[PDB]
Protein backbone atom coordinates (compact mmCIF):
# COMPACT_ATOMS: atom_id res chain seq x y z
CA UNK A 1 0.00 0.00 0.00
CA UNK A 2 0.83 3.74 -0.62
CA UNK A 3 1.22 6.00 3.01
CA UNK A 4 -0.14 8.82 1.60
CA UNK A 5 -2.38 10.64 -1.15
CA UNK A 6 0.70 13.35 -1.05
CA UNK A 7 3.39 10.94 -2.69
CA UNK A 8 0.62 9.17 -4.68
CA UNK A 9 -0.13 12.49 -5.76
CA UNK A 10 3.65 13.61 -6.30
CA UNK A 11 4.49 10.32 -8.43
CA UNK A 12 1.72 11.18 -10.68
CA UNK A 13 3.26 14.38 -11.52
CA UNK A 14 6.88 12.90 -11.45
CA UNK A 15 6.14 10.29 -13.84
CA UNK A 16 3.23 11.84 -15.90
CA UNK A 17 0.42 9.81 -14.92
CA UNK A 18 -1.84 12.40 -13.98
CA UNK A 19 -0.73 16.40 -14.40
CA UNK A 20 -2.86 19.47 -13.15
CA UNK A 21 -5.31 20.37 -15.99
CA UNK A 22 -4.90 23.57 -16.98
CA UNK A 23 -1.79 24.21 -14.74
CA UNK A 24 -0.03 27.20 -16.70
CA UNK A 25 -2.57 29.40 -16.71
CA UNK A 26 -3.28 28.54 -12.81
CA UNK A 27 -5.53 25.17 -13.08
CA UNK A 28 -9.11 24.62 -13.24
CA UNK A 29 -9.79 23.12 -9.61
CA UNK A 30 -11.53 19.88 -9.68
CA UNK A 31 -10.26 18.74 -13.43
CA UNK A 32 -7.04 16.90 -13.99
CA UNK A 33 -5.41 15.92 -17.39
CA UNK A 34 -4.12 12.27 -17.75
CA UNK A 35 -0.37 12.80 -19.03
CA UNK A 36 1.22 9.31 -21.02
CA UNK A 37 1.37 6.65 -18.31
CA UNK A 38 -2.25 7.76 -16.69
CA UNK A 39 -3.53 6.98 -20.03
CA UNK A 40 -2.10 3.76 -20.56
CA UNK A 41 -3.25 2.89 -17.33
CA UNK A 42 -6.91 4.09 -17.44
CA UNK A 43 -7.71 2.65 -20.70
CA UNK A 44 -6.47 -0.97 -19.55
CA UNK A 45 -8.85 -0.80 -16.81
CA UNK A 46 -11.41 0.58 -19.37
CA UNK A 47 -10.72 -2.70 -21.42
CA UNK A 48 -10.53 -5.16 -19.14
CA UNK A 49 -13.68 -4.16 -17.45
CA UNK A 50 -15.13 -4.06 -21.09
CA UNK A 51 -13.79 -7.60 -21.70
CA UNK A 52 -14.89 -9.08 -18.66
CA UNK A 53 -18.57 -7.56 -18.76
CA UNK A 54 -19.51 -7.87 -22.30
CA UNK A 55 -17.07 -9.97 -24.24
CA UNK A 56 -17.12 -12.61 -22.08
CA UNK A 57 -20.37 -12.31 -21.10
CA UNK A 58 -23.82 -13.51 -23.42
CA UNK A 59 -26.41 -11.27 -21.94
CA UNK A 60 -25.25 -7.39 -22.17
CA UNK A 61 -24.95 -4.79 -25.31
CA UNK A 62 -22.78 -2.26 -24.97
CA UNK A 63 -23.26 1.45 -25.66
CA UNK A 64 -21.77 5.10 -25.72
CA UNK A 65 -24.39 7.66 -25.64
CA UNK A 66 -23.39 11.60 -25.82
CA UNK A 67 -22.15 14.20 -23.10
CA UNK A 68 -24.84 16.62 -24.57
CA UNK A 69 -28.25 15.50 -22.36
CA UNK A 70 -31.71 17.01 -23.77
CA UNK A 71 -33.09 19.41 -20.81
CA UNK A 72 -36.22 17.18 -20.76
CA UNK A 73 -33.68 13.69 -19.89
CA UNK A 74 -32.67 15.04 -16.61
CA UNK A 75 -36.33 16.50 -15.81
CA UNK A 76 -37.69 13.13 -15.44
CA UNK A 77 -35.01 11.89 -14.25
CA UNK A 78 -35.80 14.13 -11.08
CA UNK A 79 -32.30 15.07 -11.31
CA UNK A 80 -33.72 18.59 -11.66
CA UNK A 81 -35.64 19.02 -8.64
CA UNK A 82 -32.88 18.07 -6.43
CA UNK A 83 -31.67 21.96 -6.99
CA UNK A 84 -35.17 24.19 -7.44
CA UNK A 85 -34.68 25.02 -3.37
CA UNK A 86 -32.49 28.51 -3.22
CA UNK A 87 -30.14 28.53 -0.58
CA UNK A 88 -30.32 31.99 1.36
CA UNK A 89 -26.64 31.64 3.26
CA UNK A 90 -26.12 34.22 6.55
CA UNK A 91 -24.17 34.85 9.20
CA UNK A 92 -23.50 31.60 11.12
CA UNK A 93 -26.19 29.07 9.56
CA UNK A 94 -27.21 28.17 6.02
CA UNK A 95 -30.03 27.25 3.86
CA UNK A 96 -27.36 36.77 4.67
CA UNK A 97 -25.65 35.69 1.51
CA UNK A 98 -27.60 35.61 -2.03
CA UNK A 99 -29.95 32.83 -3.06
CA UNK A 100 -27.49 30.09 -4.25
CA UNK A 101 -29.71 27.62 -6.24
CA UNK A 102 -26.69 24.70 -5.95
CA UNK A 103 -27.44 22.76 -8.78
CA UNK A 104 -24.49 20.45 -9.53
CA UNK A 105 -25.06 19.41 -13.38
CA UNK A 106 -23.12 21.57 -15.19
CA UNK A 107 -25.42 23.77 -17.91
CA UNK A 108 -25.20 24.37 -21.52
CA UNK A 109 -27.40 26.35 -24.28
CA UNK A 110 -27.96 25.11 -28.12
CA UNK A 111 -26.72 27.79 -30.45
CA UNK A 112 -28.22 31.09 -30.76
CA UNK A 113 -28.90 32.31 -27.89
CA UNK A 114 -29.33 31.73 -24.02
CA UNK A 115 -32.77 30.99 -24.14
CA UNK A 116 -34.40 28.08 -21.25
CA UNK A 117 -35.56 26.59 -24.55
CA UNK A 118 -32.31 25.94 -25.68
CA UNK A 119 -30.65 24.86 -23.03
CA UNK A 120 -28.90 20.80 -22.04
CA UNK A 121 -26.79 19.80 -19.50
CA UNK A 122 -23.73 17.33 -19.30
CA UNK A 123 -24.78 14.63 -18.10
CA UNK A 124 -23.99 14.34 -14.54
CA UNK A 125 -23.99 10.41 -14.77
CA UNK A 126 -23.82 8.32 -17.90
CA UNK A 127 -27.05 6.37 -16.64
CA UNK A 128 -29.41 8.34 -18.41
CA UNK A 129 -28.21 7.69 -21.80
CA UNK A 130 -28.95 3.74 -21.49
CA UNK A 131 -33.03 4.07 -20.50
CA UNK A 132 -33.34 6.47 -22.92
CA UNK A 133 -32.03 4.28 -25.67
CA UNK A 134 -33.90 0.89 -23.39
CA UNK A 135 -36.28 0.34 -26.93
CA UNK A 136 -33.69 1.72 -29.22
CA UNK A 137 -31.39 -1.12 -28.08
CA UNK A 138 -34.11 -3.77 -27.70
CA UNK A 139 -35.44 -3.25 -31.01
CA UNK A 140 -32.31 -3.40 -32.70
CA UNK A 141 -31.11 -6.83 -30.76
CA UNK A 142 -34.30 -8.18 -29.76
CA UNK A 143 -33.14 -9.22 -26.06
CA UNK A 144 -34.84 -11.65 -24.15
CA UNK A 145 -35.26 -10.07 -20.87
CA UNK A 146 -32.24 -11.64 -17.99
CA UNK A 147 -30.16 -8.88 -20.27
CA UNK A 148 -28.28 -5.48 -19.50
CA UNK A 149 -26.91 -2.94 -21.71
CA UNK A 150 -23.31 -1.38 -20.28
CA UNK A 151 -20.87 1.78 -21.58
CA UNK A 152 -17.81 3.38 -20.04
CA UNK A 153 -18.09 7.46 -20.45
CA UNK A 154 -17.79 10.81 -19.14
CA UNK A 155 -19.43 12.65 -16.11
CA UNK A 156 -19.54 16.13 -15.28
CA UNK A 157 -20.35 17.21 -11.95
CA UNK A 158 -19.92 21.04 -10.77
CA UNK A 159 -18.58 19.27 -7.64
CA UNK A 160 -18.96 22.12 -5.25
CA UNK A 161 -15.44 21.31 -2.99
CA UNK A 162 -13.52 18.66 -5.62
CA UNK A 163 -11.38 16.53 -2.94
CA UNK A 164 -8.48 14.54 -2.97
CA UNK A 165 -7.08 14.01 -5.70
CA UNK A 166 -8.41 11.96 -8.43
CA UNK A 167 -11.46 11.32 -6.19
CA UNK A 168 -14.62 13.86 -5.68
CA UNK A 169 -13.89 15.95 -9.19
CA UNK A 170 -16.10 18.01 -11.74
CA UNK A 171 -15.20 15.78 -14.84
CA UNK A 172 -14.54 11.77 -14.88
CA UNK A 173 -15.66 8.72 -16.09
CA UNK A 174 -17.70 6.13 -14.70
CA UNK A 175 -18.14 2.33 -16.04
CA UNK A 176 -22.04 1.94 -15.57
CA UNK A 177 -24.08 -1.17 -16.27
CA UNK A 178 -27.77 -1.18 -16.17
CA UNK A 179 -29.29 -5.02 -15.65
CA UNK A 180 -32.90 -4.98 -16.60
CA UNK A 181 -34.85 -7.49 -15.02
CA UNK A 182 -38.28 -9.36 -14.24
CA UNK A 183 -39.51 -7.70 -10.96
CA UNK A 184 -39.31 -10.43 -9.32
CA UNK A 185 -35.81 -11.50 -9.62
CA UNK A 186 -34.17 -7.96 -8.53
CA UNK A 187 -33.18 -9.02 -5.13
CA UNK A 188 -31.48 -12.10 -6.61
CA UNK A 189 -29.94 -9.71 -9.42
CA UNK A 190 -28.75 -7.16 -7.03
CA UNK A 191 -26.36 -9.86 -4.60
CA UNK A 192 -25.28 -11.39 -8.01
CA UNK A 193 -23.75 -8.12 -9.31
CA UNK A 194 -22.22 -7.22 -6.16
CA UNK A 195 -20.51 -10.62 -5.56
CA UNK A 196 -19.72 -10.02 -9.30
CA UNK A 197 -18.09 -6.66 -8.80
CA UNK A 198 -16.30 -7.89 -5.87
CA UNK A 199 -14.50 -10.59 -7.47
CA UNK A 200 -13.47 -8.42 -10.32
CA UNK A 201 -12.18 -5.39 -8.05
CA UNK A 202 -9.81 -8.57 -6.80
CA UNK A 203 -8.53 -9.76 -9.89
CA UNK A 204 -8.16 -6.35 -10.76
CA UNK A 205 -5.36 -6.14 -7.68
CA UNK A 206 -7.24 -4.63 -4.77
CA UNK A 207 -6.63 -6.88 -1.79
CA UNK A 208 -9.77 -8.35 -0.29
CA UNK A 209 -8.55 -6.82 2.96
CA UNK A 210 -8.91 -3.43 1.76
CA UNK A 211 -12.79 -4.02 -0.42
CA UNK A 212 -15.46 -3.57 1.59
CA UNK A 213 -19.26 -3.81 0.73
CA UNK A 214 -21.91 -1.68 3.29
CA UNK A 215 -25.43 -2.29 2.62
CA UNK A 216 -26.36 2.23 2.33
CA UNK A 217 -29.41 2.22 4.66
CA UNK A 218 -32.64 4.49 4.05
CA UNK A 219 -31.07 7.52 4.95
CA UNK A 220 -28.60 7.28 2.71
CA UNK A 221 -30.91 5.06 0.01
CA UNK A 222 -31.56 8.58 -2.60
CA UNK A 223 -34.50 8.45 -4.61
CA UNK A 224 -34.13 6.03 -7.57
CA UNK A 225 -32.56 3.84 -5.80
CA UNK A 226 -34.54 0.89 -3.39
CA UNK A 227 -31.24 -0.30 -2.50
CA UNK A 228 -27.90 0.23 -3.12
CA UNK A 229 -23.89 -1.13 -1.92
CA UNK A 230 -21.17 0.40 -1.98
CA UNK A 231 -17.58 -1.47 -2.00
CA UNK A 232 -15.79 0.76 -0.48
CA UNK A 233 -11.71 1.03 -0.48
CA UNK A 234 -9.36 2.13 2.48
CA UNK A 235 -8.01 4.75 0.20
CA UNK A 236 -5.12 6.43 1.59
CA UNK A 237 -7.07 9.39 3.11
CA UNK A 238 -9.41 6.45 4.22
CA UNK A 239 -12.60 3.52 3.59
CA UNK A 240 -14.53 5.63 0.66
CA UNK A 241 -16.73 4.26 -1.89
CA UNK A 242 -14.98 2.78 -5.52
CA UNK A 243 -18.09 1.09 -7.26
CA UNK A 244 -21.87 1.61 -6.16
CA UNK A 245 -23.83 -1.20 -6.99
CA UNK A 246 -27.30 0.31 -6.10
CA UNK A 247 -31.16 -1.57 -6.85
CA UNK A 248 -33.08 1.05 -8.63
CA UNK A 249 -36.16 -0.35 -9.52
CA UNK A 250 -38.25 0.44 -12.59
CA UNK A 251 -37.75 4.41 -11.57
CA UNK A 252 -35.81 5.11 -14.16
CA UNK A 253 -38.02 3.51 -17.37
CA UNK A 254 -40.98 4.47 -15.26
CA UNK A 255 -39.97 8.27 -15.56
CA UNK A 256 -39.08 7.74 -18.74
CA UNK A 257 -41.64 6.01 -20.77
CA UNK A 258 -45.02 6.38 -22.60
CA UNK A 259 -48.17 5.65 -21.07
CA UNK A 260 -46.78 5.39 -16.99
CA UNK A 261 -50.26 4.68 -15.77
CA UNK A 262 -51.24 2.08 -17.69
CA UNK A 263 -47.84 0.49 -17.34
CA UNK A 264 -47.80 -1.29 -13.96
CA UNK A 265 -45.53 1.23 -12.62
CA UNK A 266 -44.29 0.02 -8.63
CA UNK A 267 -42.46 2.91 -8.65
CA UNK A 268 -43.48 6.91 -7.60
CA UNK A 269 -42.47 8.25 -10.59
CA UNK A 270 -43.24 11.89 -12.35
CA UNK A 271 -46.21 12.46 -14.41
CA UNK A 272 -44.56 11.84 -17.70
CA UNK A 273 -45.87 14.36 -19.82
CA UNK A 274 -43.10 13.70 -22.64
CA UNK A 275 -42.02 10.41 -23.78
CA UNK A 276 -41.99 9.16 -27.01
CA UNK A 277 -41.81 5.91 -26.95
CA UNK A 278 -42.99 3.34 -24.23
CA UNK A 279 -39.89 1.93 -22.20
CA UNK A 280 -41.08 -1.07 -21.25
CA UNK A 281 -40.45 -5.35 -22.03
CA UNK A 282 -43.39 -7.62 -23.70
CA UNK A 283 -43.34 -11.44 -23.08
CA UNK A 284 -41.71 -13.67 -20.77
CA UNK A 285 -44.92 -16.50 -21.67
CA UNK A 286 -48.25 -14.61 -21.35
CA UNK A 287 -47.34 -11.32 -23.25
CA UNK A 288 -48.03 -9.07 -20.28
CA UNK A 289 -46.20 -5.45 -20.65
CA UNK A 290 -44.19 -4.73 -17.65
CA UNK A 291 -41.30 -2.74 -16.62
CA UNK A 292 -38.03 -4.25 -15.99
CA UNK A 293 -36.23 -3.72 -12.73
CA UNK A 294 -32.49 -2.93 -12.50
CA UNK A 295 -29.20 -3.31 -10.84
CA UNK A 296 -27.05 -1.19 -11.66
CA UNK A 297 -22.78 -1.14 -11.21
CA UNK A 298 -21.65 2.53 -11.31
CA UNK A 299 -17.74 2.48 -11.05
CA UNK A 300 -16.00 5.47 -11.20
CA UNK A 301 -12.58 4.76 -13.64
CA UNK A 302 -11.07 7.70 -11.91
CA UNK A 303 -10.80 6.33 -8.35
CA UNK A 304 -10.22 2.76 -10.05
CA UNK A 305 -7.20 3.88 -11.01
CA UNK A 306 -6.45 5.99 -7.77
CA UNK A 307 -6.90 2.74 -6.04
CA UNK A 308 -4.99 0.96 -8.56
CA UNK A 309 -1.95 3.48 -7.45
CA UNK A 310 -2.15 3.42 -3.67
CA UNK A 311 -2.47 -0.49 -3.60
CA UNK A 312 0.26 -1.06 -5.99
CA UNK A 313 2.75 2.00 -4.67
CA UNK A 314 4.78 -0.08 -2.33
CA UNK A 315 8.04 1.24 -1.13
CA UNK A 316 10.34 -1.71 -0.16
CA UNK A 317 14.07 -0.96 1.22
CA UNK A 318 16.76 -2.49 -0.69
CA UNK A 319 19.39 -4.84 0.86
CA UNK A 320 22.07 -2.81 0.05
CA UNK A 321 21.05 0.62 -0.93
CA UNK A 322 18.25 2.76 0.48
CA UNK A 323 14.53 2.39 -0.37
CA UNK A 324 13.33 2.17 -3.93
CA UNK A 325 9.53 3.10 -4.84
CA UNK A 326 8.12 0.10 -6.80
CA UNK A 327 4.78 0.19 -8.21
CA UNK A 328 3.52 -3.28 -8.29
CA UNK A 329 0.49 -2.99 -10.64
CA UNK A 330 -1.16 -6.36 -12.14
CA UNK A 331 1.52 -7.23 -15.30
CA UNK A 332 -1.58 -7.04 -17.79
CA UNK A 333 -2.29 -3.13 -16.55
CA UNK A 334 0.71 -1.92 -15.97
CA UNK A 335 1.65 1.35 -18.33
CA UNK A 336 4.24 -1.13 -20.28
CA UNK A 337 5.17 -5.13 -19.92
CA UNK A 338 8.26 -4.78 -21.34
CA UNK A 339 10.71 -1.75 -21.58
CA UNK A 340 13.85 -2.80 -23.79
CA UNK A 341 17.23 -0.63 -22.70
CA UNK A 342 20.19 -0.11 -24.77
CA UNK A 343 23.34 -0.49 -22.60
CA UNK A 344 25.72 2.23 -24.17
CA UNK A 345 23.61 4.86 -25.97
CA UNK A 346 26.82 5.04 -28.03
CA UNK A 347 26.89 2.05 -30.40
CA UNK A 348 24.44 2.39 -32.76
CA UNK A 349 24.70 -1.46 -33.82
CA UNK A 350 23.27 -1.74 -30.27
CA UNK A 351 20.49 0.52 -30.02
CA UNK A 352 19.34 -0.65 -33.52
CA UNK A 353 19.46 -4.46 -32.52
CA UNK A 354 17.37 -2.73 -29.24
CA UNK A 355 14.74 -1.39 -31.46
CA UNK A 356 14.78 -4.48 -33.34
CA UNK A 357 14.15 -6.39 -30.43
CA UNK A 358 11.35 -4.10 -28.99
CA UNK A 359 9.35 -4.73 -32.15
CA UNK A 360 9.73 -8.41 -31.99
CA UNK A 361 8.27 -8.81 -28.20
CA UNK A 362 5.65 -5.64 -29.47
CA UNK A 363 4.53 -8.93 -31.75
CA UNK A 364 3.61 -11.36 -29.26
CA UNK A 365 1.25 -8.97 -28.20
CA UNK A 366 1.79 -9.39 -24.36
CA UNK A 367 0.99 -5.41 -24.67
CA UNK A 368 3.01 -2.35 -24.97
CA UNK A 369 6.77 -2.78 -25.54
CA UNK A 370 8.76 0.05 -24.71
CA UNK A 371 12.31 0.96 -26.31
CA UNK A 372 13.61 3.21 -23.54
CA UNK A 373 16.87 4.88 -24.65
CA UNK A 374 17.45 6.87 -21.55
CA UNK A 375 20.64 7.68 -20.30
CA UNK A 376 21.57 5.57 -16.89
CA UNK A 377 20.57 2.30 -17.14
CA UNK A 378 20.45 2.71 -13.19
CA UNK A 379 18.29 5.90 -13.98
CA UNK A 380 15.94 3.76 -16.38
CA UNK A 381 15.73 0.65 -14.50
CA UNK A 382 14.25 2.74 -11.43
CA UNK A 383 12.07 5.37 -13.81
CA UNK A 384 10.29 2.00 -14.80
CA UNK A 385 10.16 0.32 -11.39
CA UNK A 386 8.26 3.90 -10.62
CA UNK A 387 5.75 3.55 -13.66
CA UNK A 388 5.08 -0.48 -12.28
CA UNK A 389 6.37 -2.33 -15.29
CA UNK A 390 6.62 -5.65 -15.42
CA UNK A 391 10.17 -6.58 -17.48
CA UNK A 392 12.71 -4.90 -18.30
CA UNK A 393 14.70 -6.47 -20.94
CA UNK A 394 18.68 -4.95 -21.20
CA UNK A 395 20.71 -5.23 -24.40
CA UNK A 396 24.70 -4.84 -24.54
CA UNK A 397 27.48 -5.65 -26.11
CA UNK A 398 27.59 -9.39 -25.94
CA UNK A 399 24.42 -9.43 -27.00
CA UNK A 400 25.40 -8.44 -30.41
CA UNK A 401 28.26 -10.48 -30.67
CA UNK A 402 30.89 -8.44 -29.46
CA UNK A 403 32.39 -8.65 -25.88
CA UNK A 404 35.82 -7.85 -24.20
CA UNK A 405 36.60 -11.82 -23.50
CA UNK A 406 36.25 -11.80 -27.15
CA UNK A 407 33.17 -14.50 -26.80
CA UNK A 408 30.30 -14.36 -28.75
CA UNK A 409 28.27 -17.15 -27.41
CA UNK A 410 26.49 -14.84 -24.98
CA UNK A 411 25.21 -13.14 -28.19
CA UNK A 412 21.44 -13.14 -28.35
CA UNK A 413 20.84 -13.33 -25.28
CA UNK A 414 19.41 -10.61 -23.23
CA UNK A 415 19.46 -10.04 -19.35
CA UNK A 416 15.89 -9.69 -17.95
CA UNK A 417 15.58 -7.81 -14.57
CA UNK A 418 11.96 -8.38 -12.68
CA UNK A 419 10.16 -5.79 -10.78
CA UNK A 420 9.53 -7.29 -7.79
CA UNK A 421 12.24 -9.25 -7.44
CA UNK A 422 14.84 -7.16 -8.88
CA UNK A 423 16.25 -10.80 -9.82
CA UNK A 424 18.48 -10.63 -13.26
CA UNK A 425 18.25 -13.90 -15.38
CA UNK A 426 19.89 -13.59 -18.80
CA UNK A 427 18.09 -15.64 -21.21
CA UNK A 428 18.48 -15.61 -24.72
CA UNK A 429 15.99 -14.08 -27.01
CA UNK A 430 13.61 -16.83 -28.02
CA UNK A 431 13.20 -17.95 -24.50
CA UNK A 432 12.25 -14.47 -23.75
CA UNK A 433 9.31 -15.00 -26.06
CA UNK A 434 7.72 -17.71 -24.12
CA UNK A 435 8.64 -16.36 -20.95
CA UNK A 436 6.70 -13.27 -21.18
CA UNK A 437 4.25 -15.59 -22.53
CA UNK A 438 3.87 -16.78 -19.42
CA UNK A 439 3.45 -14.29 -17.19
CA UNK A 440 1.77 -11.33 -19.80
CA UNK A 441 -1.22 -12.81 -20.42
CA UNK A 442 -4.49 -12.40 -19.01
N1 LIG B 1 -17.09 13.44 -8.81
C1 LIG B 1 -16.78 12.16 -9.00
N2 LIG B 1 -15.50 11.83 -9.29
C2 LIG B 1 -15.21 10.53 -9.51
N3 LIG B 1 -16.01 9.47 -9.48
C3 LIG B 1 -17.26 9.84 -9.18
C4 LIG B 1 -17.70 11.13 -8.92
N4 LIG B 1 -19.06 11.13 -8.63
C5 LIG B 1 -19.40 9.86 -8.73
N5 LIG B 1 -18.36 9.04 -9.06
C6 LIG B 1 -18.41 7.61 -9.27
O1 LIG B 1 -19.74 7.24 -9.51
C7 LIG B 1 -20.00 6.00 -8.82
C8 LIG B 1 -21.49 5.89 -8.57
O2 LIG B 1 -21.94 6.96 -7.75
P1 LIG B 1 -22.75 8.18 -8.38
O3 LIG B 1 -23.05 9.15 -7.27
O4 LIG B 1 -21.98 8.64 -9.56
O5 LIG B 1 -24.19 7.57 -8.79
C9 LIG B 1 -24.44 7.24 -10.00
O6 LIG B 1 -23.63 7.27 -10.96
C10 LIG B 1 -25.81 6.66 -10.37
N6 LIG B 1 -25.86 6.08 -11.76
C11 LIG B 1 -19.11 6.06 -7.59
O7 LIG B 1 -18.75 4.75 -7.18
C12 LIG B 1 -17.87 6.82 -8.08
O8 LIG B 1 -16.79 6.03 -8.51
Amino acid sequence: AASSLDELVALCKRRGFIFQSSEIYGGLQGVYDYGPLGVELKNNLKQAWWRRNVYERDDMEGLDASVLTHRLVLHYSGHEATFADPMVDNAKARYWTPPRYFNMMFQDLRGPRGGRGLLAYLRPETAQGIFVNFKNVLDATSRKLGFGIAQIGKAFRNEITPRNFIFRVREFEQMEIEYFVRPGEDEYWHRYWVEERLKWWQEMGLSRENLVPYQQPPESSAHYAKATVDILYRFPHGSLELEGIAQRTDFDLGSHTKDQEALGITARVLRNEHSTQRLAYRDPETGKWFVPYVIEPSAGVDRGVLALLAEAFTREELPNGEERIVLKLKPQLAPIKVAVIPLVKNRPEITEYAKRLKARLLALGLGRVLYEDTGNIGKAYRRHDEVGTPFAVTVDYDTIGQSKDGTTRLKDTVTVRDRDTMEQIRLHVDELEGFLRERLRW
